[PDB]
């Protein structure tokens, strides 16, 4: 149980502070700064919300020449990475802000690389080069999930080959990310309540192990869980409130931090699972982790039954692991969320199928618990 | 409460990993190394405890080449900086390595600020010039206090015109720091206990706040408490315990980790009170701060009563602050601290000297409670 931990993301936290945009953009670009501005499609998003106004009023006000770049795809796409790499060189860019997600964040990314270096950046991401510099970016992230902000993945599919890749190296962490939790405000009552479960299930994936002798780490990811379990439902029914933001968002943040996680095994049993789901129905990933998860709970509830007994005491306040089972289950309820996998119109028609994806080439799959096919089947129908 | 947070010092946590001296040496260091090895006084201790073997033996197997540098006193001389400017612009170090503890980490930092600057180093501490490079420094830590192996900040004294001061800069932070709980073991039973008390002063300091809105903050700093709590008695019974002496140094590190304490406004006046009766007393600071923080909450119980509610109910499981308070004095005691400043024959003689030395040049003193000369006899006669 040893482990290491860097992270050098500046990280502002606030609202009311959209000036620093370009005092940060001046703290980490060379010399005389000429940014890109990196965002979804058109900007219709980030302009809709305000967000491009009070940017370019931050760069004015810094004197902060910019040229945009816009057109990016929920997956981003390498020809346009390819585009981000010839204007970087071209026009002298500095400095990266990606104003968005982790769609356009992964873009950002991938283009800051690739301006610095004399080859082709796809060797970054099918194990060619290992990148060992980067131009830098700052993010001003608009919705608090992924943690693309402040992690050293970039995630960009090339089309052409239809194959998708990733890079995961210190250079790609963001010089800086700016973080209001006022963005929260605008985002749609199902892809929150669905955000929600993702930080709960970043934070369950690290807590359930195998690994001992992790008690302050078990507490603090205890503690964090806590906030997301009294916050999130308060935060659903109450969508402007500024307070109850910055405890999911600041939550959220914390979940991305291997500080509270110390080298503890996690274990990816429901997301695979869940990804399978949604690779056949148009399913978005928080509500099948909260259709799943208390299923792989269900099935798993043999293996530690100590860190389960631990796990539903400190956050629901029972030794019992059935009845903080079904807390668990009327919390996702009071995000808005049905628990069954038949609510969705989804039959047990591929389980089958599902199970074997999931599998890929492999006997089992897990850490916590090793699951096989029809582990996998077994799990689903707990769902249905 | 908006807040920004930055550390870029690598963590290396755990044990039997004693070639990541040479290995992050070489990630850190330009081209071919050649490090400075910094230690207090002759490497007396270090050497005692094995340490120095087993780092020289890190440094053959990665072809480091290296020269000492010891003399440090606890606090640390300008004129051992001076020394090691020196040695690292004739002798061409390109790397520091700080063996010890924040006596020699701070001469580490303010050695790798001078030798790359072209000018004098005091000019970094007695702000004249804002450093912006380092050469940089990495920690082989021996006592989990403090923090220096991952904060900003290097404390050197002047002796020949006795004037202390401190130089707070991103370029201060340890390119990495070996943290090995295996350390806690060789460390004197009263000197352990007051580290343990330290930890925990430093997250009360932060707890004990007229902020509002700080709910996962008060979580995270209640779990890293509360861990302090059950295993700091522990460790005192079984000193050579690897779990009990992972837990508190790892809530050590967290204690001094922004991330937790999300700029929440820190009351100093416990640590001022106790800086005082150790300046006339040869009194070490942990014990010093069982004893006043017991007396300054006993004082300050009325202003935001119900966030002393909230702290012995989330960390003793109690909502009588009385009740609570005691049990505070009672896991003191458990660390083998005598409570009473009595105990240690300090007398009420100095309180008035203590107060007025306390509070300088200005009326009052404190955030939470605004504190005045006879508030602070108060506070120190609840101590005696
Ligand atoms: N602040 C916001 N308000 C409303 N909708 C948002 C906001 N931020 C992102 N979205 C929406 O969420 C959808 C997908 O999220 P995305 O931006 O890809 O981030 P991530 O990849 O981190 O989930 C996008 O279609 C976008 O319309
Ligand atoms: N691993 C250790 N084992 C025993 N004693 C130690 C250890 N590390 C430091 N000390 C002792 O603690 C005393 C003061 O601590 P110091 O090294 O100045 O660290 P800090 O300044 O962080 O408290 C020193 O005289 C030294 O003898
Ligand atoms: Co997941
Ligand atoms: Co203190």
């Amino acid at each position: 149980d040893n482990f290491n931990y860097k992270n050098d993301t500046k990280i502002i936290f606030g609202k009311d502070n959209y000036s620093e945009i370009g005092k940060n953009i001046k703290i980490f670009s060379k010399k005389t700064p000429k940014i890109l501005l990196h965002y979804e499609a058109d900007g219709e998003l980030i302009k809709k919300l305000g967000i491009y106004e009070k940017v370019i009023s931050s760069l004015k006000e810094f004197d902060i020449e910019f040229i945009e770049l816009g057109g990016v795809v929920p997956n981003p796409r390498l020809s346009l990475v390819y585009e981000g790499i010839k204007i970087c060189k071209e026009e002298n860019i500095t400095f990266i802000l990606a104003v968005g997600g982790a769609s356009v964040i992964d873009s950002a990314k991938a283009i800051s690389l690739g301006a610095v270096d004399n080859g082709d950046v796809w060797d970054f991401f099918t194990a060619k080069r290992i990148p060992q510099d980067t131009l830098g970016i700052g993010v001003v992230l608009t919705i608090p999930g992924a943690g693309s902000e402040m992690s050293e993945s970039s995630i960009i599919t090339d089309e052409n080959k239809k194959q998708k890749a990733v890079c995961d190296t210190e250079v790609n962490f963001p010089k800086f990310a700016i973080l209001n939790p006022e963005v929260c405000y605008t985002i749609p009552d199902r892809l929150m309540a669905a955000g929600i479960v993702d930080i709960l299930s970043h934070l369950m994936e690290r807590y359930f192990t195998k690994s001992i002798d992790t008690a302050l780490s078990d507490s603090l990811i205890e503690a964090t869980m806590k906030i997301v379990i009294k916050y999130g439902p308060l935060l659903m029914k109450d969508r402007k409130n500024y307070n109850y933001c910055s405890q999911i968002m600041w939550a959220a943040t914390m979940a991305h931090n291997g500080m509270i996680a110390c080298g503890r095994v996690a274990d990816w049993a429901s997301h695979r699972i869940e990804h399978e789901i949604s690779g056949i129905y148009d399913l978005t990933h928080g509500i099948g982790m909260a259709i799943i998860f208390p299923a792989w709970m269900k099935y798993t509830k043999n293996i530690r039954p100590q860190i389960f007994e631990k796990f539903f005491k400190e956050v629901f306040n029972t030794v019992n692991i059935d009845e903080g089972i079904n807390k668990l289950e009327e919390f996702f309820k009071s995000l808005g969320i049905n628990l069954k996998l038949s609510d969705y119109g989804i039959t047990e028609e591929y389980f089958s199928l599902m199970a074997e994806k999931a599998l890929g080439n492999s006997e089992t799959l897990g850490r916590f618990m090793q699951l096989n096919k029809q582990d996998i089947i077994n799990i689903l129908n707990l769902a249905k």
